[PDB]
């Protein structure tokens, strides 16, 4: 493949969105920092406006997510982890306005919060997805507190459905239920780092790391138990099992779509619908952290038939991948040094 690094300096970026035309890409910086990168104008200062954040280990500022009509609105939704209580933080989501001139977010505003806050710092989560109807797709992990993704009155390890104003649609699976939060569309994750909306098909796919081996990759329907921690692919880190599993497979729960006995560390996730390089059509594409590279998946249909590795020889950790209106891919690396490439297939 083709890589050209586009960008340098990034302090661990998270998350990349493309804005209409050619009025560039926001970037975020883990640490808390929001940025406008365009080709001919570089990269900018920090936006103003940007929500503090809980900047310690794996958590800060995590998804940007400019809305399904930007163009009109210039809402853009940010995912970070907040501070709480008990010096223990969780994933938080809301939205404010892009300013004409790219330089503030206005009027930002929380609409929607993990609770409990258990986090010190790892399994937040905190991919965004629209789906077609204008929907909100949250995903959360379980803040590392293993049995609570199994629990229905707390938001970790779940995936989250919500209006665009972080209302519950009333159609969501556990509504009305005794004992159950209304927002989750699915439960029993552990930490989602990959959300994206087939374009083929129309649904929400996912994808999130296993423990010690056993990553995974998802089609969750709403109200089903993805198994995290009564079923798992992996071990504990010590080499034991994780304590709670009862096995590979457990009744009740769903299977992966995919899983990965040995980890890669996946993260960041796009579906390839772009004419510029139709070998990649229907093909999904999947960053390895731990093994620094790009995973592209050919689908056919629901199937996934066939696993190619990319950028085995760069040395970088692939958090974020986005499909582009141009027809090429874009990464972010997981690094102090932290790059935006672009990425062809020749
Ligand atoms: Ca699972």
């Amino acid at each position: 493949p083709t890589v050209s690094q586009l960008q340098d300096g990034l302090e661990h970026p998270w998350s990349l969105a493309f804005l209409p035309a050619e009025q560039g890409l926001l970037i975020t910086e883990r640490p808390g920092r929001l940025r406008l990168w365009q080709q001919d104008k570089g990269l900018s200062p920090p936006i103003a406006g940007v929500p503090q954040v809980y900047a310690e280990g794996q958590g800060g500022l995590l998804e940007v997510l400019p809305a399904p009509d930007f163009a009109a609105s210039r809402r853009v939704y940010l995912s970070f982890a907040e501070p709480g209580e008990g010096g223990k933080a969780g994933t938080a989501v809301g939205y404010g306005r892009l300013s004409d001139d790219d330089a503030r977010l206005e009027n930002f505003k929380v609409i929607f919060r993990q609770q409990p806050k258990l986090s010190v710092g790892n399994h937040f989560g905190g991919k965004l997805a629209f789906d077609r109807q204008g929907y909100l797709f949250i995903a959360l992990g379980e803040n590392n507190q293993r049995p609570t993704a199994q629990e229905t009155d707390k938001l970790q390890g779940k995936l989250v459905r919500l209006t665009a104003e972080g209302a519950v649609p009333p159609d969501n699976p556990w509504v009305g239920q005794a004992g159950k939060r209304p927002e989750v569309w699915s439960y029993g994750h552990r930490n989602p780092q990959g959300l994206a909306l087939n374009p083929w098909s129309g649904a929400i796919w996912e994808h999130e790391h296993g423990p010690r081996g056993g990553d995974e990759l998802n089609i969750p329907l709403p109200g089903k138990n993805y198994g995290w921690p009564l079923a798992t692919y992996g071990i504990n880190y010590s080499g034991q099992p994780i304590p709670e599993a009862k096995g590979e497979r457990v009744p009740g729960t769903e299977q992966p779509l995919h899983y990965w006995r040995v980890s890669p560390g996946l993260s960041g996730m796009a579906f390839y619908d772009g004419q510029r390089f139709p070998a990649w059509r229907h093909s999904l594409f999947i960053g390895a952290l731990a093994q620094k590279a790009l995973i592209r998946l050919t689908l056919e249909g629901d199937k996934v038939v066939a696993e190619e590795r990319l950028l085995g020889d760069r040395g970088e950790r692939i958090r974020e991948v986005r499909s582009g209106p141009d027809g090429y891919l874009y990464l972010l690396t997981d690094e102090r040094d932290g790059k935006l490439l672009k990425v062809g297939a020749s």
